[PDB]
């Protein structure tokens, strides 16, 4: 199961919006539970990954709603409105539909 993310790098100004794509090589949508097993992670310089969103669009506790996730099947997207300096990080999507989880290439985000 291949996970393709993009773009590779994003350099934007504070307050602008960015959207990043994560394509799975297989539907992560389960007809039974009605859930896409796709999660989005934020990884700040040197730290461990912070779960941002799970089930494609459900935010974790305390995650600001500037972060929006969406999509189903194979095409997913993560939206970050009004980017802040604190968002400086690499964002990774992870599938948890199969026994063995898979991460994406990741998308680096820098704030000018």
């Amino acid at each position: 199961l291949v996970m393709s993310q993009s773009p590779s790098s994003l350099a934007v100004s504070a307050g602008e919006k960015v959207t990043m794509s994560c394509k799975s090589s297989q539907s992560l949508f389960n007809s039974r539970t009605r859930k896409n097993y796709l999660a989005w992670y934020q990884q700040k310089p040197g730290q461990s990954p912070k779960l941002l969103i799970y089930w494609a669009s459900t935010r974790e506790s305390g995650v600001p709603d500037r972060f929006t996730g969406s999509g189903s099947g194979t095409d997913f997207t993560l939206t970050i409105s009004s980017v802040q300096a604190e968002d400086l990080a690499v964002y990774y999507c992870k599938q948890s539909y199969y026994h063995m989880y898979t991460f994406g290439s990741g998308t680096k985000l820098e704030i000018k």
